[PDB]
């Protein structure tokens, strides 16, 4: 039986990352997936951990080999989903966690019917340039930048099946583990899973 | 922000009944509905309690005048969940749960947005038969009967271990409050705020 594809996207600075981490953490039969992307590495970032890092003339080669299951233009650069980092693993039962924005969870949600899509709130527009301001060394420009970015991505909240406000951060990871956990309960997963089970009861 | 309207339903003898309990224990935020039933009264039971016991000329009144959000014939007797029971409830941001047959989960399933319906199975059909020979068949065909319908349902729990059903459960009502049109009311104020410029 196939695996399950999970799609959580929010703005920067409303703490996904840190939820998902704390989340896959509590719930390790989701893998989660590195993107690739063509921006400039940020400090405390790793090659290879946080991102796979290449150049925008490697990336766009990449697209034109169809390397990507989705990719997307996101603040002036190549951010993209490796093919082999989502279809091999469906196939053979591994479910999936995407960490992208609204355009790239637009393509999956075409290629694959069926994923999970949750987006996350910050609980009021300051605490979201307060937790950029305590995450990076960025200059006030910069983070005026990402405030003007983080309302183009948030306008497209409606799009996504869950919607988190993370206020507490405990209960932002306790609230995605439900969504995890409830979605393995849908009739259509349980019927997979308990198919014998079910065949006995009825005969 | 209104409540959701929840239905658990199950054979008898898959402990639906322990489960629900014990979710109401966790989470004051759900409201537990008493139907009305035209059955009679067994000795020794308290009206009000497990049931609102009426006649059946009552029932049909009620039946007659509106008065049930749904209701059905079931096991030779009327069931049904009246409107002052729910509505209420539901207005004042308070979820409901319903412990309907599957009759009444189709009727309300049609009427209300956002209802939550839930199937608890057995573990094993020898743990059914577990929990008269005739009656005993009897009671192990009207479980069949139920579990038939476990396709109408969005959410399938199996009662293997009870501590875990319970999660599992309660995950399933956590989860239906965040979903996107219920967030969206809650939040309204600040989704306005977040997409509105400087
Ligand atoms: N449609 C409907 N079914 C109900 C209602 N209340 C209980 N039932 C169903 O009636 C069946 C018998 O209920 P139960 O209390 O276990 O048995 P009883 O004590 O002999 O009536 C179960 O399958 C319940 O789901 C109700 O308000 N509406
Ligand atoms: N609920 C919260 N309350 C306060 N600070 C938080 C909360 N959630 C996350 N943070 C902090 O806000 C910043 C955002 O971190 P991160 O998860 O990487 O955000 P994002 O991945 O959305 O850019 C971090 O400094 C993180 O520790
Ligand atoms: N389309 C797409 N967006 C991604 C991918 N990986 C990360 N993103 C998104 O790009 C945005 C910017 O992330 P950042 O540049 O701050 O790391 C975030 O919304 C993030 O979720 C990916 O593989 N595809």
């Amino acid at each position: 039986a196939r695996g399950t594809l999970y799609i959580v996207a929010a703005p920067s600075g409303a703490g996904k990352s840190s939820i998902v981490n704390a989340t896959l953490a509590r719930d390790p039969q989701i893998a989660l997936s590195i993107s690739f992307t063509s921006r400039a590495m940020r400090p405390g970032e790793v090659n290879g951990q946080h991102y796979h890092f290449v150049s925008a003339e490697k990336f766009e080669q990449m697209i034109a080999a169809g390397d990507f299951f989705e990719h997307a233009w996101v603040h002036g650069d190549w951010k993209g989903t490796a093919r082999q980092s989502v279809e091999p693993q469906l196939a053979a039962g591994q479910d999936v966690l995407l960490e992208i924005d609204w355009q790239g969870a637009q393509q999956v949600r075409q290629l694959v019917p069926g994923t999970v899509t949750v987006f996350i709130l910050p609980p009021s527009k300051q605490a979201l340039q307060d937790r950029m301001r305590k995450r990076g060394q960025d200059s006030e420009a910069v983070i005026a930048q990402r405030l003007g970015a983080a309302r183009d991505e948030m306008l497209h909240f409606n799009e996504f099946d869950y919607v988190i406000v993370n206020e507490v951060f405990d209960t932002a990871v306790d609230e995605l583990c439900a969504i995890f956990t409830a979605s393995r309960l849908r009739r259509e997963a349980q019927k997979v899973r308990h198919a014998g089970l079910i065949q006995a009861l009825l005969t």
